[PDB]
C-alpha cells in the first residue's frame, strides 16, 4: 500500500528512529524520555521506556533492548525491601499512602526522580512485565536474567492493581483508569502465560488477578459498547486502544474493540492525529504521535491495513528536518488558548520524544516495513 517514494521515506524514518533511541540511551541502560526537554531531562519512565524497548526489540537490536531490561531489573531489585515493607504494611491493616509508593520518574542511577504523592502511577510496572516477556520470547532469551526484578514488579502489582492512581497523563489520582488497569493486565497475562515462568510462586495468582481486572472493566469500564477513560466515566481517552493491542483485555475482533477504535476515531482523531482526551489543555491539547501509532497498530491488528497506513503516513509527516518526532503537534488543538503559557513555561514540545520513535517502529514493523 506504499509507493517507492513513501517506502524510501518510511525506511529512513525507521533507521533514524533506531539511531536516535540508541544514541540517547544512557550509559547504564535507561532510555530517557526526552533528552532535550528541560522539564524531563535526566529522567526515565517505565511506560515510555517499555514501548521504546519493544520498538527496538522488533527492529532487532537485542543488545540495546537487553540493556534497558538490565537497567529496569536492577532498579527493581533495589526496591525489594521497599516492596516487602509495603506488603507487610498492608498485611498489618496499615495501607501505605501514595507518598510511600514506588516512583514514576527514575533518575538514571535508579533513584526516585519525583514525589509519588504528586504522580503515583502503577501502569509502568505492568508495561515493563509485558515488554520483557515479549522481548525474551521474540529472541529466545532466558528470563532468569531479569527474574528477580520481575518478582518485585509482580508482587507489587498483585497487591496494588486495584488502587486509584494518576492516569498515564498524570491526572485524576482518585480514579481507576482503564488504560492503567489494561497495562497491568497485559503484564500479568504475559508472565502468567509464560512457559519459562510456569513454576513461579505467583504464576496462578497473576491470571486470577488479570481476571479480576477484566471483571472490574466489564462492570464499570464499558459504556455504550466501548471502553471508557476511567471506571464510572462515559468518555474515551486516546490511550484506550492499548487495552486491545497489546494488553489484551479483548481480542481485536471483539465488538468492544471495534466500538472502542470507532469511538476514539470519532471523538479524538483529527486527520490522523489523535488527541489524548477532550479536556486536555496541555500545550493546548494537540495531536500525539504515540497515540496515532497506537491506533494504527490496533487497526492493523484488526485487519484494517489501510487505516493503519493512514496513521503511519500522518506520523511520518510530523518528523522534523532531522527526522525527529515530537511528542505532539498543534495542527489541531482542543483548547488553543492554553498553548502559549506551556510554551512560555516549559519551552517547545519535547522533540525527539523517544516513545514517539518507539511507537513508530512498532507500527512500521506491524506493517512489514522494517528493512
Amino acid at each position: 500500500g506504499l509507493d517507492s517514494h513513501e517506502l524510501a521515506r518510511l525506511h529512513e524514518l525507521a533507521r533514524h528512529s533506531h539511531a536516535v533511541i540508541t544514541r540517547h540511551q544512557d550509559a547504564g541502560g535507561a532510555y530517557p524520555a526526552a533528552p532535550t526537554f528541560s522539564a524531563y531531562r535526566g529522567y526515565a519512565w517505565l511506560r515510555d521506556g517499555s514501548f521504546t524497548a519493544e520498538g527496538i526489540s522488533r527492529y532487532g537490536d537485542v543488545a540495546s533492548a537487553g540493556r534497558f531490561h538490565d537497567w529496569v531489573d536492577g532498579v527493581l531489585r533495589r526496591r525489594r525491601g521497599q516492596v516487602d515493607d509495603l506488603l507487610a504494611a498492608v498485611d498489618r491493616g496499615e495501607v501505605p499512602s501514595n507518598e510511600g509508593m514506588l516512583p514514576t520518574r527514575f533518575t538514571f542511577d535508579g533513584n526516585d526522580g519525583s514525589d509519588p504523592w504528586w504522580d503515583f502511577q502503577t501502569d509502568g510496572y505492568g508495561m515493563w512485565l509485558w515488554s520483557v516477556v515479549t522481548h525474551a520470547a521474540r529472541h529466545g532469551l532466558d528470563l532468569e536474567r531479569w527474574r528477580a526484578g520481575i518478582d518485585v514488579a509482580v508482587d507489587y502489582l498483585l497487591a496494588f492493581w486495584d488502587r486509584p492512581c494518576y492516569d498515564w497523563w498524570e491526572e485524576h489520582v482518585e480514579h481507576r483508569h482503564v488504560s492503567t488497569l489494561g497495562a497491568i493486565h497485559g503484564g500479568l497475562v504475559a508472565v502468567g502465560t509464560c512457559a519459562a515462568l510456569r513454576s513461579a510462586p505467583w504464576s496462578a495468582a497473576t491470571l486470577q488477578v488479570a481476571a479480576r481486572i477484566r471483571s472490574l472493566v466489564s462492570a464499570e469500564g464499558v459504556v455504550d459498547g466501548h471502553l471508557v477513560k476511567w471506571l464510572g466515566s462515559s468518555a474515551v481517552d486516546g490511550s484506550l486502544p492499548a487495552c486491545v493491542v497489546p494488553f489484551g483485555l479483548v481480542p481485536p475482533d471483539d465488538d468492544v474493540a471495534a466500538m472502542t477504535r470507532a469511538a476514539v476515531a470519532k471523538d479524538l482523531d483529527v486527520d490522523g492525529g489523535v488527541h489524548r482526551f477532550a479536556a486536555d489543555v496541555f500545550y493546548g491539547g494537540g495531536q500525539w504521535i504515540l497515540l496515532s501509532a497506537l491506533l494504527g497498530w490496533n487497526l492493523a491488528a484488526a485487519g484494517d491495513t489501510a487505516g493503519a497506513l493512514r496513521h503511519l503516513r500522518w506520523i511520518a509527516d510530523q518528523a522534523d528536518a532531522d527526522g525527529d518526532l515530537p511528542a505532539q503537534v498543534p495542527h489541531h488543538l482542543l483548547h488553543p488558548g492554553s498553548r502559549a503559557e506551556w510554551v512560555a513555561r516549559w519551552g517547545t514540545v519535547a522533540t525527539p520524544l523517544l516513545w514517539s520513535h518507539g511507537m513508530y517502529l512498532i507500527l512500521a514493523d506491524e506493517l512489514g516495513l522494517l528493512p
